[PDB]
């Protein structure tokens, strides 16, 4: 829709400033260590439109429910991470006069966000008649240290005389969340310290009745300049802050250095701890260099890129697009916290609260298997586990036995407040249960899926006996009243989909039941009786059918509509969401993502090319994309089906989704957990990456408009490297014990240095 | 749960006072004349628990939607009732200390609301030792003067010794309301306050949705015995008028307290309304009390000699009945096009001022049989005068033609549920059919050729627009809809929608070439449209199952885990206050009448065969849980002969809020939930129809009562019905010679 950046190979950089593109601007600039993450917000302030967004990983407050009409079962609150203290504040006042861009004239403008080093930088010229002055920011949020934040700002007097310039490095508690339900602020200030050379506030969430956790941060800036310190009162309660002044002569310049470190309760066990940590994590930083603390920064991610880059040559619109994704992916989650998850907004937002959702295990795990150590996504396995108790609660609000998994979370228990999705989108438990098996084939690992999975799998296989009836008008199981994949679709009845995934689901338990050892077998207590029951339901499960279109059908009655072609609907009212009134959305035929194509993707090689491509011909037509979950998997199906031109135009979808702001809606920030769709697109799609009875398989293609591309991957201890050419594919075994993978049906043998 | 009231044929009276129960005895007392109307506060005061209610017919105040996600067309705002400026206040004080029965001891205590002659009794003995004090309570919102308010208060010392007395009439505007928090609804623009009398001129706070603000203005004049003495105004929101008197044992004094209320809805300027104001309450100065008594007390007798429903051997019955009809002619009367019948009236204000589609389906075929026809007239073309309303709401969900709301104040959509503000839809043909069922029943054409026209016209715009081809099924489907039965939500071609769509073109392509040149030029509906109208009447889906014979309430309901009603445990009903959403939605359960609401709309035009396999299919699918789904099905009972079974259905409509039946009457009555004991009782055990013209009736008498008499109203004439167990007997009370149908015997009614 819009591209207000420049292409370029390893950086999102602009020359542009356009106040009415303020937000979608914060939003491509966002940036984060997995530790905290914040949107592109300006330090010095800003008074036009923009969203001050700054979030601590894991921090979430319990926003008491907010509906127009309440209906049993509903959730007591939403739970959404808090936007933080905002501790990047550092006010910029030239001859007394603060900078503010919203209505500052300036010149020289250049945003950039320098993805190999995971820095972002912004420079421009005050523009105040003879009074003009240079101002050069440069900015990180330390992979080497979590807690760390570090900003510093060059300053230099292009004027004909002297002038003053003063900074105001400051932490300011006064923030909100622009997503509260009930327009209130969710933090309580428990201390401030002001001091000529320091500064910090600890704060806390305000309390809950919901006998949720409670966070506290604390906050505490250090300097280094050579400005001159100058006093200053603190101005509130919530609010600390230094002063440091210069008169620049003309040409003269002058820098200054913030570093904040930043602590929270989650890993401290007292307010007296978490203080003292604050403090000791400062003086530890107060003796490195900005240089010290840069390297450090620069060479982590140096490593991450040298492990699973994506080098695409001939088409840099696609080059920055894929680095683009796996930049804020990372910037978002590396895997580095086990207790954490991956917010659909990440840090560069408030929308969907940055809780945990379905995205992780059906688009994330793809993603993390390939290019990260297996333990990642092993561990993202166990965070369902630990959450089992929640599930089992969600499943009782709705009378029904075994685990329901929530739509969106953070301690188990359900935070979603519409019927039509927290109630009724239960597929989610099928994507949860695949992910176990994902996990399993991919890595060869089974002690999981034979302990603590085998609980998650009966549970979930608990709640599918005790979800369908059985219809005795057609002999057959079924599944009334849900939502599938495609949300344009409420209430339905039987979707294919989801009843695909819960029959599989029985399946899959019943043959990991057959697995796992008589201690384990005792425990989870699965009796003859059950296990003939969901038999029953795995052979009698009712999937919808056409035949003279061959394909399976969304729901019952899907083709009782008024079926049309996505090209036949008016430019100007896409997307829909934005333009129709839900009634007319949920009649209509068009598809918001894949839902029949989630199924088939899922199990890709378990349909043949017929049926694929049966059903990729008559949905795709009719799908908007209007989650940026959509365009990647259907670029894979598309090059599953040879659709060469068809899949490197969905990857284009997917790869610069934000960066082209395909939806209209990279305003309210990044599509984070649909970052990992050009990866996918890239790897399972061109790459025709599969893992088959234990190993590898590619079968590649090379889009007509690239010279060739290069990417790695992690499999089973081995690292392999894979370059497509006009001449074919090549692989190189990076590390690891010889391997032998399929390409295009051949055997191929990868040993180092041969 | 309890019943707080002796059971009495024409009065709901106790002889008990719990403080517990307050609420709930001023629901029950609340008075009404169609022009405002009032909860049974104690004018007096009252420091315990206690709704305050006064409202003013046609007030109200928008208030911002509010929704957990927002969806594409909800409205921006809904309406709210608003409690008037207190106009009643009459603080009594005996030897200086006020009256209060949440403090005072009392004893023979009476609360009586006489419903014949529509006036609030109460009356009882303040007990405070060597001091005992009757106080007699009396009061009307006359039926002859609408803008009049009428009290009446008379103290007697029954204790040795002079006692003294201090009556202290006055209007106070320092109101609020208990829904909100939102403090102060009024302003007020001007107070006066003199020995003699008292006015307030408040007006509604702005609002930031353009939507109308509402000045009152309110005059109290006095008449009393009393001696009156000066006395300052209390604040800035009050005007006050104080009179003494000391009683010797056995002495007593009174006062009357007439108030005039006028708002903006009936003057165009402040000055103007002012001088209405001032203009009636002199007027109403030179009639005695007997004289305003007597004309609103024949006004309300001569509404009973029209309606009247006489039952004996159950005297449970014959207070609700009288009841029901009481509250829903002072709550609506016609006497006002621009008004309807909230589900509240003026007992309450939670949820209970706007317009439902309830008025066109449930209160219309109760007031077409017993008022003028001019009444019912008025309920149509309310609809007609807030057409703009719905083309925006129509416009809102990107369609054409005319979508009347769920929820309305001005025409304009209120609900903020998409499931039901977009999807309920079948409204629009009831509302279609209340036209149809007014032509039928006074054989009056010049509605549905005039201002009727246009409406059916725009509703079969809407309906042509919503309707979509299925090339598949070579038939027209509605697909996304949700029917009366909100129990299934976005479902598709749901029988009953379906089948009004159809019905309403059908219906107005009749009327279309019935109208004269000026309404055809105005309607100006093209050949092309017609054309395209009578293809969707012609290939219009209508789901059926051949093996059951009936038909399908939505496509693909019998898939369902079809179970009857009894299955469900006792405890877990009502489903909808004990399951989640998605249960009852995938539920075989019905909330109440759906495919059975359109048989009962058509009960003539569909077989007795037909008629039992749905009616046998459905009812024990059905849950009731809607005040008026027992009568609707009662009557399709009737009409089967299953005669237990009917009356088993309609014991249950005419005491629900006179014994709380949902442990909520507390928050005010449930208007529109009182057409339904009529209703079983004319058209379900009279067997009541109007046919091609001609009235008829089939009666039969419900094994428990004695006998039953009601009166109808029908082309002119006045007929009374009297069901004995040696069968039917009627009476032309009025009008001309009418022969009617008695079970397929044409009987002749004369001697009017
Ligand atoms: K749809
Ligand atoms: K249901």
């Amino acid at each position: 829709m819009k591209r207000i950046f420049e292409v370029q190979p390893w950086n999102v950089i602009t020359h542009t400033f356009d106040p009415k593109d303020k937000r979608l601007q914060e939003s491509m600039t966002s940036l984060g260590n997995g530790y905290m993450g914040m949107r592109g917000d300006f330090e010095e302030g800003y008074s036009g439109d923009s969203l001050q967004g700054i979030y601590l990983g894991g921090v979430w407050y319990p926003d008491k429910t907010r509906v127009g009409w309440w209906k049993n079962g509903y959730p007591k609150y939403f739970g959404k991470v808090v936007n933080a203290v905002n501790f990047i504040k550092l006010p910029i006042e030239i001859n007394g006069e603060p900078v503010d861009l919203a209505k500052d004239k300036i010149s020289d403008f250049t945003l950039d966000l320098d993805m190999h080093q995971g820095v972002l930088n912004r420079s421009f010229v005050v523009e105040r008649g003879a009074v003009r002055v240079a101002l050069n920011f440069q900015r990180f949020l330390s992979v080497a240290q979590p807690e760390l934040s570090v900003q510093k700002v060059t300053v230099k007097n292009l004027s004909d005389a002297e002038v003053d310039v003063t900074l105001k490095p400051s932490i300011d508690a006064d923030v909100m969340n622009e997503e509260a339900n009930y327009d209130e602020r969710f933090w309580d200030v428990l201390a401030t310290d002001q001091q000529a050379d320091r500064g910090s506030i600890v704060a806390k969430t305000t309390p809950n009745p919901f006998g949720t956790p409670r966070f506290t941060s604390g906050m505490e800036m250090r300097l280094v300049t050579d400005l001159k310190n100058v006093a200053i009162t603190q101005p509130n309660e919530k609010e600390v802050t230094t002063a440091y002044t210069g008169k620049l002569a003309p040409q003269a310049s002058a820098e200054l250095e913030k570093r904040v470190i930043v602590v929270t309760s989650r890993d401290y066990d007292t307010q007296e701890s978490l203080t003292a940590a604050m403090h000791q994590l400062s003086d530890k930083v107060a003796q490195s260099s900005y240089e010290d603390l840069l390297n450090a920064h620069t060479a982590i991610w140096a490593q991450r890129w040298e492990k699973s880059d994506v080098v695409i040559k001939g088409d840099d619109e696609s080059q920055q697009g894929i680095r683009f994704n796996l930049f804020q992916l990372f910037s978002t989650y590396y895997g580095e916290d086990a207790r954490l998850n991956i917010g659909p907004k990440g840090f560069t937002g408030e929308k969907y609260g940055g809780a945990t959702y379905w995205d992780t295990e059906a688009f994330a795990f793809p993603v993390y298997l390939g290019i990260t150590d297996p333990k990642v996504t092993r561990n993202l396995l166990m965070y369902r586990y630990k959450q089992l108790d929640g599930a089992y609660i969600n499943a009782q609000e709705q009378g029904l036995k075994g685990a329901l998994f929530p739509m969106v979370t953070f301690d188990g228990i359900e935070c979603h407040n519409e019927w039509e999705i927290t109630f009724e989108e239960i597929h989610r438990n099928g994507d949860i249960a695949f992910a176990i098996y994902n996990y399993t084939r991919y890595t060869g690992d089974d002690s999981y899926v034979l302990h603590e999975g085998a609980k998650v799998l009966t549970e979930i296989s608990r709640f599918w006996a005790d979800r369908v009836h059985f219809s005795k008008r057609n002999n057959q199981y079924m599944i009334h009243g849900v939502t599938g994949a495609d949300e344009y679709e409420n209430n339905v009845d039987n979707n294919w989909d989801t009843n695909m995934l819960a029959q599989w689901t029985l399946k899959y338990t019943l043959e990991i039941l057959g697995k796992v050892d008589q201690d384990t077998a005792k425990q989870l207590d699965v009796s003859d009786e059950e296990k003939t029951k969901w038999q029953d339901i795995v052979d009698r499960m009712y999937l919808p059918y056409d035949k003279d279109l061959n394909i399976f059908v969304q729901h019952d009655g899907f083709l009782d509509k008024d079926i049309e072609p996505v090209s036949s609907i008016p430019a100007d009212q896409r997307p829909i969401n934005q333009n129709w009134s839900w009634d007319k959305i949920l009649r209509s035929p068009y598809i918001k993502q894949g839902d029949v194509l989630q199924g088939i993707w899922d199990f890709i090689d378990d349909y043949t090319p017929e049926q694929k491509k049966a059903n990729f011909d008559f949905y795709e037509p009719l799908t908007v994309h209007e989650s940026s979950l959509s365009p990647a998997i259907h670029s894979v199906l598309a090059a599953d089906l040879h659709y060469e031109d068809k899949a490197v135009e969905l990857y284009s979808r997917t790869a610069r989704l934000d960066l082209d702001n395909y939806n209209n809606d990279t305003t309210d920030g990044l599509h984070i957990t649909s970052m990992t769709g050009a990866w996918i697109a890239v790897v399972q799609g061109f790459a025709g990456m599969r893992v088959r009875d234990g190993q590898l398989h590619y079968a590649p293609f090379l889009p007509k408009t690239w010279t060739s591309y290069t990417f790695r991957q992690v499999f089973r201890d081995r690292l392999i490297e894979v370059s497509v050419h006009a001449d074919g594919p090549h692989f190189k075994l990076l590390s690891g014990e010889p391997l032998t993978i399929d390409v295009a049906g051949a055997a191929a043998a990868a040993a180092a240095a041969a």
